[PDB]
C-alpha cells in the first residue's frame, strides 16, 4: 500500500477565482499523486516506444456544497488537501482529492470511497478524476488520440474500487443523455432558452504546453456557455459571479484541433422545490469532425 | 542574511505552454519568496486597520533568449529555480528568479544582480518581479488603489540593489514613452500596421480570487492584441504559435473594474539587420476613467 498524500495549502493567486485556476491546479495535484503512488513520471511519460503519452484529464467532477465551494477560496485560505489513486487497470486511473479548511474537525481523516460516493459532507470538496493514458495517432493531430500505458506504470497494490463506484458507467451516461443529471430527474422544470455559441479555439489562451487544448479550458468554455445562456436569461454580470457552484461534472470526449471552431450548446432546468437551484447542461460539439467532445453539467445555486 | 530560495522543478501542465500559466507561475513563486523573506504572509496580508493589502505586481521582466525562452517549457523539463527579494523600501519589493535547465553548468550559481542587469546568459529565463503593497480605496472598486504596507514587513538585512539597476527609472520611461524600447532605438523600421482592439473585462477568464483583473490576465490581453497585429500583417495562426519571445516588460499602471470596456492598442518595429526579429508595443487603456492601465513590449524572432 502506497500511503496518501496529505498536504497544507496555502491558497495562491495562481488556483482561485471566478476562472478555471482551481481546476488547473488539482489536475496538477493529479499528475503528482498518480507520479508518487505509481512509480511513473507522467509528466515526462513516454510509451514503449519512445513517444510521449499524456494521462489525459477524461472524466472530472468537483463537489462541493453551501459550506464550502470553488468560489469560498480566497487569498491566504488555509486548506488541508488528501490525495490518493484506485486501481482501474494499467491504461486509466482514478485520483481523489478531498479539501477540508485547515483546523476544521476531523480534516486528518484518510479517503473514504463511501464518504466520497454515498455520503459527502457539506463543508468539504471532493474531487474525482479519471484519467486515460494516450498518444497521439500523427504528429500535430489532436484528433483520433490512441490508449497507452507507459511502462512500469504499477497499477498494482493500488487500492481497488467496489462496482458500486465505477466512473466508467458515470461517464457511459452522460455521453447518451448530454447531462450528469437525468432529465427524468423530478423537482426540476426545463426553460426553454437555451445558446449555441460559435468559439474558435483560442490560441492565446486554451492551449496546453503539448499543443492540445488544455483541460482546464473546457471549464472555462463551458462557463462562456454558461454566462452567454445567464445573460439571454436577463441576469446582471454581477450575479453570474456570486453564483455559487455546488457540483460539476465533465467528460472529455475529444481534443480538437488548433484551427477548430466548436460550438458551445447550454439549457437549464430550475428547482420547483428551492429557489436559485438550477441545473446547467453544457454540450461542446466539434461540427466539422462530427464530434461531441465534451459535456458537463452544474449544479448551482444564485440570488 | 535570509538565504536564496533554490528549488527542482518539473515542468507541470499548469506552468506552461503559451497562454499566461508561466507567468502565473512565477508570480505565484514571488509572493512564496517575499513570504519567506520578509517574515509576513503575503497570501493572508491585512494593514495594522485590518484590511487586505495586496502585494500587487506593478513591473515584470522575463528575458531568456534563443537557447531558454518560455515556449522552450514543455511537460516534464526538469528545471532549477534560484530565488531572492531586494530591498525597496516598505512599500514596494523586488524580487528575482533564474530558471535554468537541471543539470546545466553551474545552475547551482547563486543569484548574481550584475547577470541579470549586465551580462544575461543565452540558455537562462531572468525574472524580475517589483510589487507594490495596496489595497482598495473603495469596496467593491478597483480604481484609486491606495499605497501600504502590513505591520512586520521585514526589508531590513534584505541585500541592496545599486543606483543603477533600479526598476523605478524603467518603468518610468515606458508609462512616458509606451515603449521599454526607446522609439529611436537604432536597426529598427515602424511598420504603418497598427491594430486597436476594444475587449471587454472577460469575467469568465481574468478575475482574480480577490476580485481584481489577475496580473497574469494582462500577459493574455497583451497576446490578444499582438495576435490581432500579427493577422492584419497577413500571418499564420500557424506560425503565431512558433514565435519566440526572447524579451518581455510589462508595467501594471492601473487595475480596472469588473464591468470595464478595455482598449488593446498595438504597433510593431522590424529588425533592419536580423530577419523575423520585431518589437511589439501594446499599450492598455481604460477609454471611460482616462486611463492608460499597462504597457507591454515583446522583443520577439518569428519564421
Ligand atoms: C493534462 C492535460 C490534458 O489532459 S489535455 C487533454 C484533455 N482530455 C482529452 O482531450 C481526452 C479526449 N478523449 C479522447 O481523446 C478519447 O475519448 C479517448 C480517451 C482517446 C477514448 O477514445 P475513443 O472514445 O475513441 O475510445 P476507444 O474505443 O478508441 O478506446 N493538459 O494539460 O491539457
Ligand atoms: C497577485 C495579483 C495581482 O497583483 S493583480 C493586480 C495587478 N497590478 C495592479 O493592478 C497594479 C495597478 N497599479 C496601481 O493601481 C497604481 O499604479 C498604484 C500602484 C496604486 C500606484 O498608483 P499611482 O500611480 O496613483 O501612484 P501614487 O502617487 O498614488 O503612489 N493577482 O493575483 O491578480
Amino acid at each position: 500500500v502506497r500511503p496518501e498524500i496529505k498536504q497544507a495549502v496555502t491558497v495562491r493567486p495562481g488556483m482561485c477565482g471566478p476562472g478555471s485556476l482551481f481546476v488547473g491546479q488539482l489536475g496538477d495535484w493529479t499528475w503528482e499523486t498518480v507520479s508518487a503512488q505509481c512509480d511513473t513520471d507522467v509528466f515526462a511519460a513516454r510509451d514503449a516506444s519512445g513517444n510521449p503519452t499524456y494521462l489525459a484529464f477524461y472524466y472530472f467532477r468537483v463537489r462541493g456544497g453551501r459550506e464550502l465551494h470553488p468560489g469560498s477560496l480566497t487569498f491566504g485560505d488555509r486548506l488541508t488537501v488528501t490525495s490518493g489513486c484506485y486501481d482501474q487497470g494499467t491504461e486509466s486511473v482514478l485520483t481523489l482529492h478531498r479539501i477540508d479548511r485547515a483546523g476544521s474537525d476531523d480534516a486528518q481523516r484518510p479517503l473514504d470511497l463511501h464518504e466520497f460516493y454515498e455520503r459527502p459532507r457539506d463543508g468539504s470538496l471532493y474531487v474525482e478524476n479519471f484519467n486515460r493514458w494516450v498518444t497521439r495517432s500523427a504528429p500535430g493531430s489532436n484528433e483520433d488520440l490512441v490508449k497507452s500505458s507507459p511502462p512500469g506504470f504499477r497499477n498494482d497494490g493500488l487500492p481497488q474500487l467496489p462496482a458500486a463506484y465505477s466512473p466508467r458507467a458515470v461517464y457511459r451516461e452522460a455521453r447518451t443523455a448530454h447531462t450528469f443529471r437525468a432529465l427524468d430527474e423530478p423537482g426540476f422544470r426545463l426553460l426553454p432558452d437555451t445558446v449555441e455559441v460559435e468559439h474558435p479555439v483560442d490560441i492565446v489562451r486554451d492551449v496546453n504546453g503539448v499543443g492540445l487544448l488544455y483541460f482546464a479550458s473546457y471549464f472555462s468554455m463551458v462557463d462562456k456557455a454558461a454566462l452567454a445562456l445567464w445573460r439571454r436569461l436577463g441576469r446582471s454580470d454581477r450575479a453570474f459571479l456570486r453564483r455559487v457552484v455546488v457540483d460539476q461534472q465533465m467528460c472529455y470526449l475529444g481534443n480538437a484541433d488548433l484551427d477548430s471552431v466548436l460550438t458551445l450548446g447550454a439549457r437549464v432546468r430550475v428547482s420547483t422545490e428551492t429557489p436559485g437551484e438550477e441545473l446547467v447542461d453544457v454540450v461542446i460539439s466539434d461540427r466539422d469532425s462530427g464530434r461531441v467532445i465534451a459535456v458537463s453539467t452544474l449544479h448551482t445555486q444564485h440570488d
